[PDB]
């Protein structure tokens, strides 16, 4: 069993206007992370990881996540397929993920060369999960951007213990 804070309606999740897919490319650090299955752990805090976006000829993204785990760099590859509006995506090859029936990505805000906020919603084993990432082009962002991210996370119904700021590291994510 399992008890989750409900996903917000999509009406509460803004979309970046005039989204520019070419400018969103490249490496983003995960400076903030919040969601209904994200929990602060002071015993063993979340380490920063990175996500690299590469725009393919057909305008899908190849999306590679890089995490430092058990002394090694762990890589995860996904495809984001353009959805109903620019800045919105669904997951490619969804059938290769057991239990997954739905996956949605919406770029909420970005200035492309410093920060972004991205919303994800998925249905897995019939459970609805959502998260929000605060991306930085660098490993640090201003207090202002972080407090905005906190405000936005709370507006989607998340309490403070479901909002995490991964600790900067140098392994793997400096690629
Ligand atoms: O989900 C994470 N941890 C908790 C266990 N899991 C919950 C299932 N996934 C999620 O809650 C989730 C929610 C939206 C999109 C995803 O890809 C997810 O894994 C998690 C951890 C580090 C970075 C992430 O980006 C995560 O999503
Ligand atoms: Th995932």
């Amino acid at each position: 069993t399992s008890d989750l804070i409900p996903a917000p309606p999509l009406s509460k999740v803004p979309l970046q206007q005039n989204f520019q897919d070419n400018q969103f490319q490249g490496k983003w650090y995960v400076v903030g992370l919040a969601g209904n299955a994200i929990l602060r752990e002071d015993k063993d805090p979340q380490k920063m990881y990175a996500t690299i976006y590469e725009l393919k000829e057909d305008k899908s993204y190849n999306v590679t996540s890089v995490l430092f785990r058990k002394k090694k760099c762990d890589y995860w590859i996904r495809t984001f397929v353009p959805g109903s509006q620019p800045g919105e995506f669904t997951l490619g090859n969804i059938k290769s993920y057991p239990g997954l029936t739905s996956y949605l990505v919406r770029v909420v805000s970005t200035n492309y060369n410093q920060h972004a906020m991205v919303f994800f919603k998925k249905v897995s084993q019939n459970r609805e999960y959502f998260k929000i990432t605060l991306y930085g082009r660098t490993k640090e962002l201003t207090s202002e951007l972080k407090e905005n991210f906190i405000r936005f996370s709370k507006s989607l119904g998340l309490p403070e213990n479901h909002i995490v700021f991964p600790v900067p590291i140098d392994q793997c994510i400096d690629g």
